[PDB]
């Protein structure tokens, strides 16, 4: 079902501190390699007045290099697909919630993403566009009350700079019942490869690999 080379088509509808926006994307990834690249275009919301970095993790855990001995909840979820619900709490009270419904047709993945952010201080590094990139991270994957959950302590590097923290909490729900995996970790690095002046056009990349804890 999951082809070694999978295309990506997405649509994100959002609002951050009241600013409404629509972003559309087209890309390709090698799901077994855990690599993917997206070309993102700002369709609505003129020049985005907030850091584009807060959006990047919202733009698919099917794109992870999974060891065989660890059940792959995300790749088994297809063709029907899966959904995810994420909470993103920033250290200065900025709060984001994003939802994504992921479907599949042929060699292509389709995402309907909803992104909502509020309480970002006007002088904070998000509204001030003072963020550089996300630091490489580790998502702790585990089953709590019969659902697959993912936690990640994220850190945005700043101009100067030091770090600006965010806590992610995600719920992964496959549409049809599949094998829930034992506790594992997913290491990732998300990067903006290129962009134009106002981030109207962005080229995004991600490399992700699953593994067990050496404990």
């Amino acid at each position: 079902v999951i082809k070694p080379e999978m295309k990506i088509k997405l649509r994100m509808e959002g609002a951050v501190n009241g600013h409404k926006f629509v972003i559309e994307g087209e890309g390709i990834g090698k799901p077994y390699e855990g690599t993917q690249t997206l070309d993102l275009t700002v369709k609505e919301g003129a020049p985005l007045p907030f850091s584009y970095d807060i959006l990047t993790p919202a733009f698919n855990r099917a794109f992870v290099k999974y060891p065989k001995d660890i059940p792959d909840y995300f790749k088994q979820a297809f063709p029907e697909g899966y959904s995810w619900e994420r909470s993103m709490t920033y250290e200065d009270q900025g709060i984001c919630i994003a939802t994504s419904d992921i479907t599949m047709e042929g060699d292509c993945f389709f995402y309907k993403i909803r992104f909502d952010g509020t309480n970002f201080p006007p002088n904070g590094p998000v509204m001030q566009k003072k963020t550089l990139k996300w630091e490489p991270s580790t998502e702790k994957m585990y089953v709590r009350d019969g659902v697959l959950k993912g936690d990640v302590n994220m850190a945005l590097l700043l101009e100067g700079g030091g770090h600006y923290r965010c806590d992610f909490k995600t719920t992964y729900k496959a549409k049809k019942d599949v094998r829930l995996p034992d506790a594992h970790e997913v290491d990732q690095r998300i990067e903006i490869l290129s962009h134009d002046k106002d981030y109207n056009k962005v080229r995004l990349y991600e490399h992700a690999e699953a593994r067990y804890s050496m404990l």
